[PDB]
């Protein structure tokens, strides 16, 4: 499975943290997102989906995951959803935007949500 | 389970499709997004994540998911991260922004991601 | 003109602030950001571009504006532009999404950006 | 100066574009966006404002402009808004993120709206 071996690995990001991912046969992303060394308490859960049969066009390969940030000894009370694309060859990466909601009160829900955007570089099979 | 019990359920959106969630106990968000009717066409899996412990200060509860939009007979190439809050009471309300990529080429990556917002009202538990 | 006249005026958002612009017939768009009661201290500039030109089709009308959230007494090290268009009728209004960047050193770079929506309802002309 | 000094120029994009900027005392921005080359029949106005009295705390300057996408010959029907920052220092940058709005009818609004990001290197 073409999209499936190519996004399955290990990535790290601009900032230096790491995300190892698991693309599954039926469409499934899992995974863990580590802070930039690798220890127990900065590791979280990841859960997405991607387009496991896309097109052959040179388009790159849709995808996007989530992680809560609660693991078994921190909770930031907020999450992050990337949304991409897998762009393959002996340069892999994957582009995307992210959104971070902080979960809030009603009166401070204008200020919940952080955009930003981050490239993936391969790092590991 | 109370994020639990108020997330799991019917959703309907600002569009007026329809999103069925399963919040489970341990942070996972699975089920599946249709159309206004539920053809079964129209149907496409969706996985995410939230936060199994949220504060308890009035905040909303944070999570994330994502749909790939392939299904058994329709790929449109592209995934949609919803990220954002659900805010419980008798109003109960899941408040999302939202970043659709569809796969491209490299030209085309400038044009790759639409972005939007979207609530969801309760409508079966 | 048509979009000229019908986004000039007073608007107001969904958190209670106000919105004073001028569309001028060169597409520049020219006003302040005000909140609930036009409190002289919480008054800004704002800025933008407008679609002085649009189809007639039911289509609205493409425009953005710019705030930096710095007057003659308070400086936020922030800026605001929203995105959006112009949708006229009996009750008209503006569908915004908007970035909110706030100065920041490049290790926040991280979180320098909220991002959000409003729509706006006009007031008087 | 300073913020003023560091915005004021010619800045070139990651997809190859160019923007003229001129930074005023008051906070305002106003120029030009371009493609490649300068091709006339490509520019169409700006317009925007910045922080005219930032940080010195080595935060970047905070700072947005929109161009909507119609000059003398060409209309699009769509509006960018870039938001970001400048960062000084001898390679400045300033880091954006942008949203592009075009018209639409209210059942394609869905999909009026495409995001993404840009980092401008100064060129003159
Ligand atoms: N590797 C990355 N690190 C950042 C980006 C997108 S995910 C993010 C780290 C998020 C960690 C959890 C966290 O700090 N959550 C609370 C953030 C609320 C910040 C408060 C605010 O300025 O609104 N990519
Ligand atoms: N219920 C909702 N429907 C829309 C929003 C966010 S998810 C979206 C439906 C997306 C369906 C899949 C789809 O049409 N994918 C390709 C979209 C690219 C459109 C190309 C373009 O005209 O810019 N919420
Ligand atoms: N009427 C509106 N008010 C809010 C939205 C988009 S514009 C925003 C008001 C912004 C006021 C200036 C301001 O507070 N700037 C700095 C905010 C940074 C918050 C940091 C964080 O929690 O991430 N619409
Ligand atoms: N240098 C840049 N070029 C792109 C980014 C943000 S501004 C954008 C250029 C936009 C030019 C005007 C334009 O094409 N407007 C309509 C966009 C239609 C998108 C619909 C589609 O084909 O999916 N930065």
């Amino acid at each position: 499975g073409s999209a499936e071996a190519g996004i399955t690995g290990t990535w790290s990001d601009q900032l230096g943290d790491t995300f190892i991912v698991t693309a599954g046969a039926d469409g499934a992303l899992t995974g863990t997102y580590e802070n930039a060394v690798g220890n127990a308490e900065s590791r979280y859960v990841l859960t997405g989906r991607y387009d496991s049969a896309p097109a052959t066009d040179g388009s790159g390969t849709a995808l996007g995951w989530t992680v809560a940030w609660k693991n078994n000894s921190k909770n930031a009370h907020s999450a992050t959803t990337w949304s991409g694309q897998y762009v393959g060859g002996a340069d892999a990466k994957i582009n995307t935007q992210w959104l971070l909601t902080s979960g809030t009160t009603n009166a401070n829900a204008w200020k919940s949500t952080l955009v930003g955007h981050d490239t993936f570089t391969k790092v590991k099979p």
